[PDB]
């Protein structure tokens, strides 16, 4: 539902638990301090019916530039992988970018707190940190400015 609402669009979906809000909210901005905008954050709540929050996970895959998986001890990575995956293997002819994932790691949580499989789960993506002095180059690497635009240039087509 929306009353003549303006054009809203994200560049990435920050997947995190429900107790990792401020965490994500802390990233969105931190992202705006490097380049990528606030974007958003996809959290699953058992309070709602389910499809009362967002469309789907594969939506941010075709909508958001790169999906950001908040790999936190409070959040579920395995699932994210499953979903994100299905989304990818679901519609490849679209973006066919199975490497558009961004496993973020906040200070609140850590990778060591994750299973030994996680390493293999993100054994290809670009581990994004929030306490790394390189993370800046990591985000500016994946979420480049020429991409954030060239990626939204497909949505702006509306205004263009």
């Amino acid at each position: 539902m929306e009353s003549s609402s303006e054009q809203k669009f994200y560049n990435f979906v920050i997947l995190h638990a429900r107790a990792d809000e401020h965490i994500a909210l802390r990233v969105r901005e931190k992202l705006e301090a490097l380049g990528v905008p606030d974007g958003a954050t996809f959290c699953e709540d058992f309070q709602v019916h389910g499809r009362g929050e967002l469309s789907c996970l594969q939506d941010a895959i075709d909508h958001s530039a790169f999906i950001i998986l908040l790999l936190t001890s409070n959040f579920d990575c395995r699932l994210s992988l499953h979903q994100v995956n299905q989304a990818m293997m679901s519609n490849l002819t679209r973006q066919g970018s199975p490497d558009c994932v961004i496993p973020f790691l906040p200070l609140e949580s850590s990778p060591a707190q994750l299973s030994s499989d996680t390493a293999s789960l993100l054994s290809g993506l670009v581990r994004l940190d929030e306490h790394s002095q390189i993370f800046a180059r990591k985000v500016a690497n994946t979420f480049k400015p020429h991409r954030l635009q060239a990626r939204k240039a497909m949505w702006r087509k509306e205004q263009d």
